[PDB]
């Protein structure tokens, strides 16, 4: 049995800036394409444009190094069995994705779990993020079971939760993820957030979690789908991280360009 | 008449730095994939891998880069007449790619044109990259052009080239290609390095060149497939840079992980 954790692909707000929302949307909110990394349509939702403002999505490079994850997980077969996610737009297109790069978009439905988020002290103001129902992700063409029945429902998340609040949630929901997996395949993937890799798996194989600042500086350094694996040693039951079964993925930036402001023209 | 100049994509050496060939190369050699971010094979060359280290192919993701900016040009219905590249392999390798997203790979042939690499300063050592010729270039399925006779072959570049020699040498080639492409088809891409979106479009627009500095301070804002556009305004004759027909591509970078090291 493994479970293997990744965080989201590219998000558009951090490429895009503070007002990325300008550089997507028109006066009236309607999506528009003013760079190659957004895609051709983004969903509608329920409360127009600026829902996206704390849910942004993925952008075509998000896309593209999920899609790379997943076909890196084909070509070392590596089967995954069941598919769960983070209610934020970004983690639910980033799974979508990984399912099309391995080729089981039409066979997995991805279990959009609360549980899952980070923590919610990441979330501004006092309301959660205005997340995409399960029935909207799937008429949205993302391969979500509307019928999956999540163990930490939004309505049971606060945005005034601790720390310990995050993590022990985290391990709760991970314990009940790979049990009601047990005996029905082998390999779990999470797609979540940069936290999640650590909470999802710091109980899990028993270990103490570390102090919260000592947390945010690492949970910094998880690059978009940064991947790891825990492992349960049929010897002796205990989860361990181990080596991924795919390589990691690394690139670097194709920084702003306005020629205009560069280039020669007088 | 469009002349569309345009960067090659994202740099293996600059992503994996500078002992980046122990990253992708082992004891004998042979090329190693230690990132998804790699291809999953590179050409052989004559003298072994050592001469990548002069001449770095692109990434996974410069290719990437290289096929959405086909595929932008082919949604915007511009049509590629004519394409010539830097020999630099990610010159070439950017070019063969940016055909894939036109769909014009097996159309188009690429003429590979040693008038287009870059200030040769940019050198290391007194020697030039030991550049692929375009047999071999073919030879790798990239889609050259191997009739294509040169306007300045490697034959004429010199190492220890100065900085105006750079800008006349591009401002010649530049006007040697729109010659042979005048009356055979409207639009023209040059896909190359940082330095040529300017060097190459300066004195044609009849254009003063900067200094050497301002110029290599601009040169560093370019990014991986930055794209320009000089148009031939009919009216007069003047060369302009205008608009591309294409929207700019911007992304972030995806940063190196070890999770022994980060998680408990």
């Amino acid at each position: 049995r493994c479970l293997f954790v990744c965080r989201h692909g590219e998000r558009m707000d951090v490429v895009f800036g503070k007002y990325w929302l300008s550089q997507c949307f028109d006066a009236k909110g309607r999506y528009i394409r003013t760079n190659l990394n957004m895609p051709h349509s983004l969903p509608q939702r329920s409360g127009g444009f600026r829902d996206y403002e704390k849910d942004a999505p993925i952008t075509v490079f998000g896309c593209m190094q999920a899609r790379l994850v997943g076909e890196a997980l084909l070509e070392s077969n590596t089967i995954i069995d069941h598919v769960y996610c983070s209610p934020s737009l970004r983690c639910v297109q980033t799974a979508h994705n990984i399912l099309k790069g391995l080729q089981q978009e039409n066979h997995l439905k991805i279990r959009v779990e609360p549980g899952l988020f980070e923590w919610t002290k990441w979330v501004a103001g006092s309301t959660l993020p205005a997340w995409i129902p399960p029935s909207e992700l799937a008429a949205a063409n993302l391969s979500v079971d509307t019928t999956y029945r999540p163990h930490i429902p939004i309505s049971k998340l606060v945005v005034s939760e601790s720390y310990d609040t995050y993590i022990s949630r985290s391990f709760q929901v991970t314990k009940e993820i790979i049990s009601e997996c047990k005996s029905k395949g082998n390999n779990i993937l999470i797609v979540a957030h940069a936290s999640s890799l650590e909470a999802c798996t710091c109980q899990l194989q028993g270990l103490s979690p570390q102090n919260s600042k000592d947390f945010v500086q690492m949970v910094r350094k998880i690059p978009y789908l940064g991947f790891c694996s825990c492992e349960e040693l049929g010897e002796t039951g205990i989860w361990q991280l181990t080596d991924p079964p795919i390589l990691p993925l690394t690139h670097g930036p194709t920084g702003g360009f306005n020629w205009r402001e560069t280039l020669l023209q007088e």
